[PDB]
C-alpha cells in the first residue's frame, strides 16, 4: 500500500498509554534537529496538515551536551511553562549551533531576557516545582518510547516516524511525505 509499516513509520512493540497525540523529541545540540526545525521546518509542516483537535507536543532531551544539555531541557520546561516556545526556539538553536554563544545556563537565560521575558519571571519558573515536573515529564516520555536518538516523532503513542524510509532528494518532497505520514498516522 501507499503507507506501510516498516517503510514511512514503525510500530512500537509497547504502546504508550496516555501519550500526547503527536510527540516530537529534539535537542538544541542536535545538528539534524537544527536542520529539521530551522531549514526543513518539520514541526510547522506537520502542524498545517493535522486534523482538528490534534495538538503537537515537543520535548527536549538530556543525552547530548552534558550539563548544558540538561540546562537546555530545564530551559525548554521554562519555555513550556511560560508559553514562549515560539519566541525562544530560533535563538536557542542559533545560540547553541550557529553563533555558539550559548555555553552556560546564564547564556541560555540571556536568550529569554533578550526575547522579552522578565528576569524575575524566568528565575521563578526556572526554580519552580512545576518546571521540575515538566523536566521529569520529558524524561519519562523518552523512557516510554524507548528513545534511542533525535530527532524523533511518535503518534498516538503507537507509531514512530521513519524518515529513513522516505525520499531524501527533494528536501521539500521529503518534508511533505513526513507531514503526510503524520496526518495518516493521526487518523489510523
Amino acid at each position: 500500500a501507499q503507507y506501510e509499516d516498516g517503510k514511512q513509520y514503525t510500530t512500537l512493540e509497547k504502546p504508550v498509554a496516555g501519550a500526547p497525540q503527536v510527540l516530537e523529541f529534539f535537542s538544541f545540540f542536535c545538528p539534524h534537529c537544527y536542520q529539521f526545525e530551522e531549514v526543513l521546518h518539520i514541526s510547522d509542516n506537520v502542524k498545517k496538515k493535522l486534523p482538528e483537535g490534534v495538538k503537537m507536543t515537543k520535548y527536549h532531551v538530556n543525552f547530548m551536551g552534558g550539563d548544558l544539555g540538561k540546562d537546555l531541557t530545564q530551559a525548554w520546561a521554562v519555555a513550556m511553562a511560560l508559553g514562549v516556545e515560539d519566541k525562544v526556539t530560533v535563538p536557542l538553536f542559533e545560540g547553541v549551533q550557529k553563533t555558539q554563544t550559548i555555553r552556560s545556563a546564564s547564556d541560555i537565560r540571556d536568550v529569554f531576557i533578550n526575547a522579552g521575558i522578565k528576569g524575575e519571571e524566568y528565575d521563578a519558573a526556572w526554580n519552580s516545582f512545576v518546571v521540575k515536573s515538566l523536566v521529569a515529564q520529558q524524561e519519562k516520555a523518552a523512557a516510554d518510547v524507548q528513545l534511542r536518538g533525535v530527532p524523533a516523532m511518535f503518534v498516538n503513542g503507537k507509531y514512530q516516524l521513519n524518515p529513513q524510509g522516505m525520499d531524501t532528494s527533494n528536501m521539500d518532497v521529503f518534508v511533505q511525505q513526513y507531514a503526510d505520514t503524520v496526518k495518516y498516522l493521526s487518523e489510523k
